[PDB]
């Protein structure tokens, strides 16, 4: 009923790349002895400096001990007070706002012995299609490679998959007849991401030659620089397409809102602060009458795992979402991983009161490092 | 766990003028026993037709049998889907909704042993400020009896009216410079409310004689004709208060949140079909960085006792608000009415599991009515 203690514990799990990528395990402590568990991930972005966990430990407790943890609109105030939104993709606060929210909702969610799902408004379905991600080729070198990514992941099930394109063009034409060739409607390459690398005329030039291949198209991601709403605007009545442009702050979406500046909002809980605030998001999406898919971030089965509820959730879900952080990694921190079936994301076992996912203590000391340093 | 029966009560409570209101008791029965109960008020407006309570039980149960209460925002896309948005103020539809969607709260509620506060998101406040109304004078004479009305609320605790103008400018003025020479800084009338009869242009000229008088004036409320969204937006403009409009239905509130045509949102769960679309519209306006204030309704404790909570879970709520429909009527059919204390509508004690408010089955009976023809 009282919060009473927070527990930040910073973990590297290498990817299949051997990088590796730090998250922050969140534990939210309470008087009568339940914990709610939530996940701080994607640190490893840009600005290049690292946030010291000791003082925020301390900075978050001040702000929340004593307070009951179902005064969710109250604490969300006091968390984006202290931690405000900056239009930027990648703020830090938004990361640190998310695992804490996150955190309230497992807790909120187990002390009434229910899932986090009935804590959103319950079930609309009990999976989301999601799709695998086939990074930028900057060499026509690397096609074959991706290739066979298309070749095995399509073997365990996913037959959807988004493409980071932009750098090279000629090779991500190769790389699309290639695919075409080879498996025809076997598999669909439902976006073509710029990541806004490229300025809203030069990523119209791009998409006209690649939407040449329409295999399963269903939208254009990210298509101008960031915050660039004259430009979404310009790109979205000249692209037959839908576009789509993630959502990092209210002030963002309310400029995208207020301009008709895109047709599909991405939502990620990590990039806007939580799940309170991606609902808020994703239900001024639909007052806006837009769509929305779930975005992709760099979270383990606890980070993926609200993302799961949160899209299940949902009326105005029609497309493919990208969630498929557990992807990029080999390990974990928990009991049992989220489900990936035939392209589909599960939302977790609706009986199992909480988040439905279970931390694992030995692999939270395995993956155990001192810090967020660089 | 699964909806099994819906029961739909006519009752018709006298107003302190004689005219009688015409609501519908709402109670929604489960295979386990609990019930959920909710209030379809406002039957009493145009259009000039009325429902049939036998058919629109057999409808929604139609909708609503076999489902799980929990799946709030599956049911409420079936309802939305049955009873479409018309973006007129008082479209039944709406108020059909909203008796729905609040009884399955209470319901929801009740099973999990927490308030219906809990349940949205907890509380950021325990009251919320209201005024009481004055309505509109046709005749110069009428302003003495208002005049009694403002001494005999004043007395009773309600510091705070909202004026309903447009008639007789010149019976407004006077009334207004009666109420100031008597009570001065004692008593403050927060808005000036047109209800949509005059188009903005002639709204300017009255609102330019009226804010002469500036007794804690907040806003102007509905200062243009139904959906006139360009005219809201010049008299946003010209007009140094914010300027207040009701929220009917997500097509309008996007048009004006697009136009920028207002500066508060006006929420009544009865006009926008229920508390979880109520929620919807309040975050939408959250978004565009708007605030909100919960609008008038004829509801009595029950549909009341929703607002309160709402109202008491928000975070973009910083002027007074309006939800005085107790005051129309002597009688209701609880066992305890909401409380209003100092001009403050109080949310019901928050340890009470459900909507806090308990219906008294002798008082039902003693309001029935067999229908809602006129």
């Amino acid at each position: 009923m009282k919060i009473t203690d927070l527990e930040l514990h910073a973990v590297g799990i290498p990817r299949h790349t051997g990088f590796v990528n730090k998250h922050v395990i969140v534990k939210i402590h309470t008087d009568e002895g339940l914990t709610g568990i939530g996940e701080m991930s994607d640190f490893s972005h840009l600005p290049l400096y690292s946030v010291d966990l000791h003082d925020l430990k301390q900075g978050l407790l001040s702000i929340l001990l004593g307070q009951n943890p179902f005064d969710l609109m109250k604490i969300n105030k006091e968390l984006t007070d202290n931690f405000p939104e900056t239009m930027y993709y990648y703020e830090k606060g938004s990361f640190i706002r998310n695992g804490i929210d996150n955190a309230l909702h497992d807790l909120c969610a187990k002390y009434l012995d229910i899932s986090v799902s009935d804590f959103l408004g319950g079930r609309v379905k009990e999976k989301i299609k999601v799709c695998y991600p086939i990074f930028r080729h900057r060499f026509s070198e690397e096609v074959e490679s991706n290739l066979d990514v298309v070749r095995q992941k399509l073997e365990q099930g996913f037959d959807v998959f988004r493409l980071y394109v932009g750098k090279n063009l000629d090779a991500d034409e190769e790389f699309l007849s290639r695919v075409k060739e080879e498996f025809g409607s076997r598999v669909r390459i439902k976006s073509y991401d710029f990541s806004h690398l490229l300025n809203w005329k030069d990523a119209h030039r791009a998409i006209k030659r690649l939407t040449k291949y329409d295999l399963g198209l269903e939208m254009i991601e990210s298509p101008a620089p960031r915050n660039d709403f004259d430009g979404l605007y310009q790109l979205r009545l000249k692209t037959d397409y839908p576009i789509s442009e993630h959502v990092w702050s209210f002030k963002q979406q309310q400029e995208m809102i207020k301009k008709d500046a895109i047709d599909i909002f991405n939502i990620s809980p990590v990039f806007i602060g939580g799940l309170t605030s991606a609902k808020k998001a994703a239900y001024a999406a639909e007052v806006a009458s837009k769509d929305v898919v779930l975005g992709t971030t760099q979270e383990l089965s606890v980070g993926t795992a609200a993302m799961a509820h949160l899209g299940c959730s949902l009326t105005n879900i029609n497309h493919t979402s990208d969630p498929t952080g557990p992807e990029l990694y080999v390990g974990d921190v928990v009991k049992n991983r989220v489900t990936y079936k035939d392209g589909y994301l599960y939302a977790p076992d609706r009986s199992v009161k909480g988040l439905g996912i279970e931390l694992d203590e030995s692999l939270l000391a395995k993956y155990q490092v001192p810090d967020l340093s660089w």
